[PDB]
């Protein structure tokens, strides 16, 4: 039968959610799946594991590269052995990989924007909390958000860069609160941010007056949603990433690579045809939170808080 290899990034619960998508797809298509994650971030553990899958003679590989560049030659090698590659979670656009599957950050960002727009009624002042001003994921989530509220009176008054630091994030949010007494909303870009913002809003005795829209579905964030402090967060879909990474790789064995591409979404990059699947985002909210929990339970994903 078939053997497909899937390589994550580290042990994190996120990557267990990928693991389960992987496994669900194997059952439903009747294929064997081998999922691997080193204990912690380590390209060499990945790159060697890639080598193992190749040696072992698997039928399909899906990787989420910790180093988008270092993987390239190894991936090239697998393709020459007739092993199909695809990428999930984080892309290596120049690696030879047939398909990328993961969150579309611009598109997500946009989603959060429309959500914000609706919550504020087209009018308001917003502060953004992010952890980087160079990273693509951060820029795209912000580009999307910006574009979504453009045609409204809504106004972004600041963009606080805590440089990957929650301590700072908290301080930064407080500063904005003190600088802007009439602030209407926070928008948080990385997973750190919604809760940092929520901590500050709650401490300020400003729940509901100051709205919060942000990213991801960590137990701290779900807690804040339950408490009615965060009105909406963009939950990503790691499960669907591994799932479709398997399916897509399965089809490439069954109906060929060419026929599989033809089914998939088509993007051009500087005249070059590419294929990319956006796993999208769940818009989780105080009112639909119970539903989201069940959905997750059913997928066999546990949820702490």
């Amino acid at each position: 039968m078939l053997t497909i290899g899937v390589i994550g990034k580290s042990v994190h619960p996120y990557w267990s959610q990928v693991e389960q998508g992987v496994k669900a797809a194997g059952k439903a298509l009747g294929v064997d799946t081998k999922f691997f994650v080193p204990q912690k971030c380590d390209i060499n553990a990945q790159l060697q594991m890639l080598e193992s899958f190749i040696a072992e003679g698997v039928n399909g590989i899906a990787i989420a590269p910790s180093d988008p560049t270092a993987v390239i030659p190894t991936i090239k090698k697998a393709l020459e052995m007739g092993i199909p590659v695809v990428t999930l979670d984080t892309d290596s656009p120049d690696s030879g990989r047939y398909v990328y599957i993961g969150t579309d950050n611009y598109q997500a960002g946009y989603t959060a924007g429309l959500i914000m727009k609706e919550l504020l009624g087209g009018k308001g002042k917003v502060v953004i909390g992010t952890g980087s001003l160079t990273a693509m994921n951060s820029l795209q989530r912000i580009q999307g958000f910006k574009d979504a509220i453009k045609d409204s009176e809504i106004e972004i008054v600041d963009i606080l860069n805590d440089c990957e630091d929650g301590a700072r994030a908290v301080s930064l949010a407080e500063a904005a609160l003190n600088a802007h007494p009439d602030l209407d909303a926070f928008f948080g870009v990385y997973a750190y941010n919604g809760p940092a913002q929520a901590l500050v809003v709650k401490n300020a005795g400003k729940v509901g007056k100051v709205k919060i829209v942000c990213f991801d579905t960590t137990p701290d964030i779900l807690q804040y949603v339950k408490e009615g402090v965060i009105q909406a967060t963009m939950g990503q879909r790691p499960y669907m990433m591994g799932y479709l990474s398997v399916t897509v790789l399965y089809l490439m064995n069954k109906i060929g690579v060419q026929n599989t591409l033809m089914m998939l979404p088509k993007v051009k990059v500087d005249g070059k045809v590419d294929y990319v699947i956006d796993t999208g985002v769940d818009v989780v909210t105080p009112e639909n939170l119970d539903e989201y929990l069940k959905k997750m339970e059913e997928l066999g994903i546990p949820i702490k808080f």
